[PDB]
Order: structure tokens, then C-alpha cells, then sequence
């Protein structure tokens, strides 16, 4: 039973490590998505401004 | 020892489930990020053309 307990412990440790890595990856990619969405909104506004400038000039 | 082993194995199962869910989230967010990268590239091309026309005018 002691050997069985050791095996269970090591499996749990590996699973937790993988979970932590996945958490970090998701955090990074979600931050990237947020930044890109803000940039896209600003770009739409800039595009409208540029079209207005084209018309007036 | 037997009780501790049972609890450890249950913990490992829970961690594995969490890892699977995290994998799903990561893949979904990755796809969304790629789509928005393409959108931003289109934004960049539009801005380039508008800038050129502004210069000409």
C-alpha cells in the first residue's frame, strides 16, 4: 500500500504541474487577445478619420 | 496509509480533469487570436492605402 501511495502522489504532482503550465499559457494568450481587440477598435476609428480626411482634402 | 492513498488518487483525478478543461480553453483562445491577427493585418493594409492617397491629395 505504501508503494501504491507513492505512485498516486507522483501522478498527482505531474497533473498539477501540467495544470499550472496550462494556466500560464491561457493567461498569456488571453492578454494578447485583449490587446489586439483594443488595437482593432482604435484602428476602426482611425480608418473612419482617414476617410473623412480624404473627402475634405 | 490506505486512506491517504485513496485521497491522493482522487486529487490526481481532479487535477487531470482541470488539465483537460484548460487544454480546451487554450485551443479556443489560440484560434480567436489568429483570427484577430488576420483582422489587424487587413487594418494595416487599409491604413497604408489611405496614407498614400492622403499624400497624393
Amino acid at each position: 500500500i505504501e508503494s501504491d501511495l507513492e505512485r498516486a502522489e507522483e501522478r498527482a504532482e505531474l497533473s498539477e504541474g501540467k495544470c499550472a503550465e496550462l494556466e500560464e499559457e491561457l493567461k498569456t494568450v488571453t492578454n494578447n487577445l485583449k490587446s489586439l481587440e483594443a488595437q482593432a477598435e482604435k484602428y476602426s476609428q482611425k480608418e473612419d478619420k482617414y476617410e473623412e480626411e480624404i473627402k475634405v482634402l
